[PDB]
């Protein structure tokens, strides 16, 4: 019986039942269409390939996302996806289960509506909640106090919370995530000759950050040692079996996050912009968010990232100020989890809204809030 | 078995069973409530955090007096007070036993008489005894005899006895007191950029004073000493490891105590508000009240204060009258030792209210006095 | 011949020639650094863009302010807008006049000290003197008697005046102020997706506040009526032609003035704030505070505020005490016009402390005063 | 009843009825006139002889194609076949069944035009439809993913297909085909004493080819062994009993496959235009293709030319990708059997062009295309 | 004296001395090779035309470029044409100046380092620089603000400048360019039977294409006016006398910088690609590249490009921002003459890389920069 969760992301699909220790479905949003000579209808063939799909007929298909930094822009596509999931995927009757879904804070309201909308009219879903991502990432920890930092493909949000109670004054989000990192790459790539320009180029780009790139402790001398052919001259086998091989990259491109401007990000770095949160609170708090800073999304993934996040807010910091990073394996599931955590409380049954509730009242009951 | 007595101040709460040789519960008269997002219920949570919780807890709270200048202003939160210290920090059944309270002389007649409602209609308490804190004190001196200056954070006043036959005719009290002292700190500390303005800060600056404020002997001559650099600055660890370093403030508050134009007090100062009530009185009393000067109360606990204070009052006086001040360790207790003197004498059983007496005569009655 | 009047404000700078009946110069204080490709020196370029320049440029410029709430915190940058302005908007030789200068009460002394050392070791100034804005606004509006409350970006301030004889004692600051504004918008039009983060974007916002924002007289009617759509529904073109619609932002910004725990600033409201200081004061005084206060500040540039202002304090006064408020037109010059006229002013002129005196004396001479 | 499947190649015309397992009628596309004094009329005797006709009166007969290089040159003889194959040969009312014809890509579009015009007018064809022989080719190996190589007499030309989808953006074509085989071998010949001049000749060569012609592994070291006289040198009997040994010939011709260069044909070998536009199309499709390269056409049916092609491949992909060839046999009928097949299909009859259709809309209606 | 400006393009090169007011040497960077019976030696005859050489020999050579895509692939031809322009075209000792040159941004960095080498080592040459052929472009036309789309042969670019202050963060490359064009046409041209195939007839559709290909306002309604035989029918005489007739293609051809699609280049057209880098950067900066956009390179020489390439981008952007192109005669020589600009420049004189600093520091001195 049970709810579903659904961890709905810029760059993939989490879904599973809650009370599961784990996910059963997970693949990327993407929706795949035909690039040469568009389309035929009547042998099926197929024009709409979603996911694992997308990824088995990439060559062909150009990928599109539905969602850019946290904002569904294209709902046809999405609204595909989310039937994917549903009869392909899991296939389960969607109105047998509420569902749970997340999302990165400060979105256009728009997005909450009108997703909340397609869920009980076209999904015919029995009841539903929307919960903020890195709350749910808190709850995964199993921590009352401390900031949640979570990093994805579309957005990289801050959430400080203490004892519960969570800090709405204080939230922060960036641009800046794993989707430019994968552009950066692009572009540094290039400088070896080795230009990546199609959707599908896209993708490959993806799977070598996530295999190769790591974080540096020291980025300056790490360029230094870098002068010299080391384990940092890497190779990887592209899908048509040509080797390319990787240096600098390796850690230059995750330096980003840390070193913004090199995009033309105009921002804070990571560390900073934690940092700065901290500031914003009060001095009361301060030293229980030192103590307690959590991690968690795909782009913490980084090989190195805790322990140079630690290194530069220890620098930031007063040197009497103990920090300490949480961040724990199966980062990538936290929030997913954390529904799950949730989903199964007995206190949290409450907070059900029901197709019933929101035909009397209306979209606007999506902003509610109680416990 | 006997009875409890209750110090329940402006600045805090000192409570305790009578025949105790100190308190049992002492803690800061302070209820906090969630500043960010009001509130959640189910939950529990908690929304009224007391004390030592809401130290604890201060970052994310607003804390509030009940007390303002000794009178009880937010009964609500006094009753919530009340309710922490007899199930949470005594955690005894209140109506097994009497209880002595304590009060500034000079009150608005509302609060003795709200305030011993209360304690018999929701606590069912089953005696009660309402005593002015100065006399008090002078029973823990052990003295017959002596002027007793009593000071905490809501007021000052003074009460002077000759071998008991208290003289209520020349009964002073003074506003200024120890929040104006924070207050001052406050104004003072922003000429160094530390500002502090939330409730939680003020408390960072009550602890700043409670450990390196002190009195000088001349203020004058302390503030020429303090054209150069020593001793007098002194560094401070803020609760998230900043250091502040103060200089001239370490006295220049205390120095509204004697100059209390400082802060707009248009008044006398402590050494001239003692010495004009000895004035007041008659001359063959004088005499004793100058070698008897007994000084109770926290904010008499800044060094020195004492020296500084005789040194004053030697210069109004005739040069002819020994100038003595009594003035013990343990002052900040004084007034809650005095308490479990009478309620554990004999003789003193005869003053307790009964709820029963209470009931039969009404209000009035907490007005009553003999011996 | 006679002196300058500089207004260097949080936000911008009004400068002039004692006795003109307005400022000759006035600019942003803004320096401007190129974001991209880090300078290029010996073709000029340029790296340091100044006010109207940093405007014109502003794309591609880091725009940095060097005060933040009233306080001095980039020197450099400091020192690059008064060179602008000598030198390129009024343009004229320093040393041949007085500079009256000014500044919120309650600053670090190391503002006044160090800003003084300054005007005399690098721009030779003959003569110059401090006074705070507030006072300089109430000459303005010609009374000796009445509150100033005024506001700018940095900070918002309130001076009780009483026929002359300022009352330093209930002298209050705020950090609330236009600045605070500006960044609730960030976050308040990120709900219709308008995302602004970067300090050319800030800018934008800025200007959009300055055009459209007003203050309801009862905000919480004002959003009932925002239920339906009507003339709150307001466009607003884009530097590049976009055009952005607003709804209830026009006012819900405005209201964080009266609402401060909107941001997280737990303290008191305008209203609040201006009544509270009144009660600081002898009864004898607040009733013609009452009927004589002054508004001025370019945050009191909002459509009804004063008529809001008026309201919420006649609620909280006695219903018989005449409640008025001075708010004349041009209030964003009033502080300038105030220097204008105390710098023509005969009297005055005892006033200015040359760098002789300064000299001889040394920094503490800037806290003298006497008329 | 059903439709009739015609490959109107460039060498030969291989007709039947879709269904059928084989073609019914195969004969070259000859038209023969005779040579020595012009003709004879009233007698009958025949001036035009056709296919197998043209082949047992070949030695007076002047040999003439229709088509050159995949082109419809000569209509009228073209005509005639037509005509030959329907009442000769299948010996079958045309108007009783529709007909699919194939045809090279990147023909000019008069081809398609004007033979269909044909089709229509003068043998009252009720519908029709025009494929690309390499994409029959691949339905006759059943595969849906795959390289199509195919090569006759006038063209060879590449198609590649993946899962459906064809991708017309890389199909190439080459003039180089079995005519210029043909050809070298005449050249060839000549340095034995072999001449051969007429178009009788022609068709004797030919016939030497497609019996003794073998491509080598290696051509250079089957050179070097061909130094020695062996089971290269081989004996071939002409009509007139004439015994004729040739050696290197043997598969010196076949080289030229891979060797162009010889006849001046400036261009890539076979299995570099193979390996080219496995290049020319997305990195994730490169593997399947490398996987599934389909061979089809008379001229592969030399000796180990799949074999030779496999190990040329193999030489320029990279080590790691697996270099599969599908060459079954009856290669020779591939196209002529994926006519069968889709003329057969369910799906597919939606594809006829119908008489009417083409009088209602006209010539332009032969380049739709949808399934 | 002064120095060599030299355009060493991917399709050809222009020459001359800084200061001319055009180039000298003008000529292909073709390297052609004997086609039929390899080579004769000592009789010199020659096996490597270069630039017009090649052109006048051209049916009986085997034509090669160096570059691809703006990189060099054959190091040796390459060679093979500096050697001629120095000693053939322009005549003058290398050494005795030192030379501009030119290319595309985002190259891999071996071929500016591997380049510079060359002329250091091989050619002896003095000093260097190489400039980014946009950056040029912008000289040329004298603005310092705006978005020059420059495109030749291999690639195209686009770089967005503004009041100098380059913006590296937003140039973008494009793989698209002038030989896509001429491929596009030999398919197209084959749908009229004009088989083009070998390099020599890839030069000739070439000059087809400068000749006759023009850009419709309106490619829709372009082809709808096609179906009438009209001016669009245009004749060309080829180099044997034959006449070809063109149609469609006149246009159909250009069409693919707008439609790229059309040859397989999953990518935004033209157009789109400005729009987006506008888009791409600070809103504040967008009106001016509106307002700005600079046009050069030989593939902008098509009739009415700047015409619909106008209109395109007004539909994208809003209505209310002016959009106009700059388009002067000679976009041919854009690049050329900018950098005879700068090199005869004398703050340019700075720039020059030394072969001594080149010594004495090493090949990534090659990529400095300031001024
Ligand atoms: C362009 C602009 C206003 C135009 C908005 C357009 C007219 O309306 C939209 O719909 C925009 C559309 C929108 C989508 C859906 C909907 O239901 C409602 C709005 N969100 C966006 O465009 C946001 C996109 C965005 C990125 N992170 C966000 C975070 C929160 C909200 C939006 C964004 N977005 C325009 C920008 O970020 C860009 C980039 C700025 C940050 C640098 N990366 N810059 C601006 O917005 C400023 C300049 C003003
Ligand atoms: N091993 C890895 N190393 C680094 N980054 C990774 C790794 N795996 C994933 N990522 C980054 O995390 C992204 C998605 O993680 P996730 O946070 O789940 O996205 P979302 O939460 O929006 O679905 C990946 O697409 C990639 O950019
Ligand atoms: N070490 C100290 N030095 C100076 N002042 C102190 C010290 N400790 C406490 N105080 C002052 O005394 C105040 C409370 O003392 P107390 O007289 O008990 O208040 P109350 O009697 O109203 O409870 C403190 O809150 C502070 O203002
Ligand atoms: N029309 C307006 N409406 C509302 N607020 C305004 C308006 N104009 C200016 N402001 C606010 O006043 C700020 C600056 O005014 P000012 O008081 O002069 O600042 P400062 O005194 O620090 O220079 C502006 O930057 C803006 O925040
Ligand atoms: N046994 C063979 N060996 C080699 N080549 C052959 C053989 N048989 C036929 N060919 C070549 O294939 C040519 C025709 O095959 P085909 O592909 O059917 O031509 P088309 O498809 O144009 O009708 C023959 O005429 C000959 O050139
Ligand atoms: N009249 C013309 N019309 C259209 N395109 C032209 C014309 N002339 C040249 N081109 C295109 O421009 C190409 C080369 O111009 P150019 O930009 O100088 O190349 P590159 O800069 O790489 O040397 C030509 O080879 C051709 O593709
Ligand atoms: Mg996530
Ligand atoms: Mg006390
Ligand atoms: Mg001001
Ligand atoms: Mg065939
Ligand atoms: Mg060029």
């Amino acid at each position: 019986t049970t709810a579903l969760v659904c961890d709905n992301g810029s760059g993939l699909v989490k879904a599973g039942f809650a009370g599961d220790d784990a996910p059963r479905a997970v693949f990327p949003s993407i929706v795949g269409r035909p690039r040469h000579q568009g389309v035929m209808v009547g042998m099926g063939q197929k024009d709409s390939y979603v996911g694992d799909e997308a990824q088995s007929k990439r060559g062909i298909l150009t990928l599109k996302y539905p969602i850019e930094h946290g904002i569904i822009t294209n709902w046809d596509d999405m609204e595909k996806i989310w039937h994917h999931t549903f009869y392909n995927e899991l296939r389960v009757a969607p109105e047998e289960h509420p569902t749970l879904l997340t999302e990165a804070p400060l979105n256009p309201k728009a997005n909450r509506e009108k997703m909340t909308q397609i869920m009980f009219e076209t999904f015919n879903v029995p009841a539903m909640y929307v919960a903020i991502q890195a709350v749910l990432s808190l709850y995964a920890s199993g921590r009352t106090t401390g900031i949640v930092l979570d990093s994805g493909d579309g957005v990289t949000h801050n959430v400080p919370i203490y004892e519960g109670y969570a800090l709405p004054h204080a939230i922060m989000r960036l641009d800046l995530a794993g989707r430019d990192l994968t552009d950066y790459l692009m572009k540094i790539l290039t400088e070896r000759g080795y230009s990546f320009v199609t959707t599908a180029e896209r993708e490959i780009v993806r799977d070598i950050k996530e295999k190769l790139c790591y974080v540096a402790l020291d980025f300056e001398n790490e360029m230094a040692t870098a002068a010299s052919s080391s384990s940092l001259e890497k190779s990887y086998e592209l899908p048509d079996g040509q080797v390319i091989t990787i240096g600098n990259e390796r850690f230059r491109c995750p330096e980003t996050l840390f070193q913004p401007s090199f995009i033309g990000m105009e921002s804070a770095g990571i560390h900073e912009t934690t940092y700065n949160s901290i500031m914003k609170c009060d001095i009361d708090i301060r030293k229980d968010l030192y103590a307690n800073n959590v991690m968690s999304g795909g782009t913490t993934m980084y090989p190195g990232i805790a322990d140079r996040m630690q290194k530069e807010i220890t620098a930031l910091a007063p040197s009497t100020m103990k920090i300490k990073i949480i961040a724990p394996p199966e980062r990538k599931y936290s929030v997913w989890i954390g529904g799950s955590i949730l989903a199964s409380l007995s206190t949290f049954q409450q907070m059900w809204i029901t197709k019933q509730e929101y035909d009397e009242a209306g979209p606007s009951i999506v902003h509610r809030k109680c416990f």
